[PDB]
């Protein structure tokens, strides 16, 4: 009954690329064919790996390709205060432990965390937080892929929610950002197919509505090899042909001759013309954008 609302949450350590346009669009695309609302979120979360301008670049990047978001942006960088509140409260519950295990010893049991210290009662110093899963999630419900069957040592680990050295990881970061926006529908990369299932066990264990999931096209290069395995900045220039040529990765109808039309007509059409069943589950780019 209530509005649909998705979001593109970019990672502002580099500018768009190809891989991040696709998530944008797909996004926009399903937030706008449903009527909904689509927020932007900056997840300026890791101050190191960040490069200054490069959050203001992405915004001015989805204005130039027609791409206008709805109400205020959230920057991650303005909720530390949400996500330790988040983590006082798992703690309060009984949901969470001090760890203080080396990554060396983590290394050298195969990687995947045993729960050592889960009933050791470690305090906070030079500890991490991991949650205490209780009934870890092996499956999700994929609206265009179906259902999907993770990893099931991975999908059962007690994961990290706070790193040793003070940044709240990601898996935090984004279920407690999106269910503060509303999101009813995330709308993202193929490569963030894997942590779905640690997500949604966290979800779980706030006590929260899990959100619907739809995982985009698996990128590859034009020789068959996944794209994101190690990218071309978007052009500064004419942003249609590089519009039609997402379009195409995302099995939609592309306007050949766009020289007759605007980025905004473009969109507008896109909206009315949006067929998720469309959506494949892999694409190859051009060599423009390898
Ligand atoms: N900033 C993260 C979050 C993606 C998401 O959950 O939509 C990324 O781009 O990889
Ligand atoms: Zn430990």
């Amino acid at each position: 009954d209530t509005q649909y609302i998705g979001r593109f949450a970019p990672s502002p350590s580099g500018e768009l690329h190809f891989g991040s346009l696709i998530a944008a669009l797909g996004s926009y695309l399903q937030a706008r064919a449903r009527q909904g609302r689509w927020l932007v979120r900056i997840e300026d979360i890791d101050p190191p790996r960040e490069v200054p301008g490069a959050a203001e670049t992405i915004l001015r990047q989805l204005e130039h390709y027609g791409l206008h978001w709805d109400g205020d942006v959230l920057w991650q960088s303005q909720r530390h205060d949400a996500y330790r509140e988040a983590l006082a409260w798992l703690h309060e519950q009984g949901l969470s432990y001090y760890c203080t295990c080396t990554r060396a010893r983590i290394q050298s049991i195969g990687g995947i965390y045993d729960g050592h210290c889960r009933v050791l009662h470690h305090g906070p110093d030079n500890a991490a937080v991991r949650i205490r899963q209780q009934h870890p999630v092996t499956q999700f419900t994929d609206q265009l892929r179906g259902i999907i069957h993770a990893d099931e040592k991975l999908a059962r680990e007690d994961f990290i929610i706070h790193r040793r050295d003070g940044l709240f990881a990601y898996n935090l970061a984004v279920v407690v950002d999106d269910h503060f926006q509303g999101v009813t529908e995330i709308v993202r990369g193929a490569d963030l197919i894997e942590p779905t299932v640690r997500q949604i066990s966290l979800y779980q264990l706030f006590g929260w509505k899990v959100p619907d999931y739809i995982h985009l096209p698996l990128a590859l290069n034009p020789q068959g090899a996944k794209l994101s395995k190690q990218a071309p900045a978007l052009p500064k220039g004419d942003p249609r042909p590089v519009l039609i040529a997402a379009l195409q990765f995302l099995g939609q109808q592309a306007e050949a001759h766009w020289q007759d039309f605007s980025v905004e007509q473009i969109l507008q059409s896109a909206v009315k013309n949006w067929r998720l069943t469309a959506v494949p589950e892999s694409a190859i780019v051009n060599s423009t954008f390898s």
